[PDB]
């Protein structure tokens, strides 16, 4: 289904660490930044998202339009510029992020009653799942 709403807690977080390593983040806040414990509440409206991710460690809060280009700058993350696109391939949520990495974005899926994150960067991928709250 494409109906991504909801509040969703992490079950499952599969190489963070290889993906957080693809972006350069450094190794400090690595050993910090990885929690079994995440919410991501998803606020979908046609093709409009908000979307937020808390953590004890830290919040990424993101809002998008399907099919419209933004720009982003990652300062709370690995501090650079993309020109991020999200679309539909069939029900998958796929972002892509334009810039010096190749391979980033991510995928998003609902399968049953749970979320699927897909974070890749290089040749990494980290797997997240996520059951609705
Ligand atoms: C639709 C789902 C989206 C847009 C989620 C994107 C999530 C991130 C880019 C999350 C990054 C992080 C954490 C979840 C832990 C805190 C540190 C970050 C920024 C690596």
């Amino acid at each position: 289904t494409r109906d991504q709403n909801g509040t969703w807690e992490m079950e499952s977080n599969e190489n963070f660490e290889g993906y957080m390593k693809a972006l350069d983040i450094d190794f400090a806040t690595r050993k910090i930044a990885v929690r079994l414990t995440q919410t991501l509440v998803i606020d979908q409206d046609g093709d409009n998202f908000k979307v937020k991710t808390t953590s004890t460690f830290r919040n990424y809060d993101v809002d998008f339009t399907v099919g419209v280009e933004f720009d982003e700058y990652t300062k709370s993350l690995d501090n650079r510029h993309v020109k991020a696109l999200v679309t539909w391939e069939g029900d998958v949520l796929v972002c892509v992020q334009k810039g010096e990495k190749e391979n980033r974005g991510w995928k998003k899926w609902i399968e049953g009653d749970k979320l699927y994150l897909e974070l890749t960067c290089g040749d990494q991928v980290c797997r997240q799942v996520f059951k609705k709250k």
